[PDB]
Parts: structure tokens; sequence; C-alpha cells
């Protein structure tokens, strides 16, 4: 699971930091969570326990419950972060936000 990636330490600080709505910052949630620790096949594990559903994309319903997938005490996205990050990680603009997608945006927090 999530706590078996990352720690819950600091999974605990990283949602800690963005309780209020329209607050997410995903370089510095990232940053605290503890993703920019990770190589490169961790952080494609993470995105897997994103993916929800096992597509191979987190879909529009996913990326509004990704904290849930750190946390399931988490709030979901606001309408402004969801539109934010899905704008920073879908690159192709295809509205999801795939494997590559994904390790590229942590590459680049
Ligand atoms: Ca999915
Ligand atoms: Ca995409």
């Amino acid at each position: 699971s999530m706590t078996d990636l990352l720690s819950a330490e600091d999974i605990k600080k990283a949602i800690g930091a963005f309780t209020a709505a329209d607050s997410f910052d995903h370089k510095k949630f990232f940053q605290m969570v503890g993703l920019k620790k990770k190589s490169a096949d961790d952080v494609k594990k993470v995105f897997h326990i994103l993916d929800k559903d096992k597509s191979g994309f987190i879909e529009e319903d996913e990326l509004g419950s990704i904290l849930k997938g750190f946390s399931s005490d988490a709030r979901d996205l606001s309408a402004k972060e969801t539109k934010t990050l899905m704008a920073a990680g879908d690159k192709d603009g295809d509205g999801k936000i795939g494997v590559e997608e994904f390790s590229t945006l942590v590459a680049e927090s």
C-alpha cells in the first residue's frame, strides 16, 4: 500500500499542509510526501496505486481523489486545483495523466 512506498509521517505532514480548499501545490506536495526520494520504479508504483481502476491512466475522477490515494482522510481537490493539476500533468492534451506524464510531473518537482 501507499505507506509501504512512502512514509506515513511524510504523508501526514504533506496532507496536513494542504487542508484548505485551493491550497494544493503539486511540486510542494510531491516534495513533502517523499516522492523526491523515490527511484523511478517506485514513482511508477505510486502511480499504479493512484490509478485506482487499473486503466493505465489517472482519469478526472481519480485526479480529484488524488489526495485520498495518499491518505483516506483527505479532502477532494477543488475545481481550481483539478484544472491546474491536469494542465500541469496532461502534456499530450487528452484529459488524463498517464504513466510517463506522472513520472515527469514528479521528476520536475
Ligand atoms: Ca484509472
Ligand atoms: Ca495525457
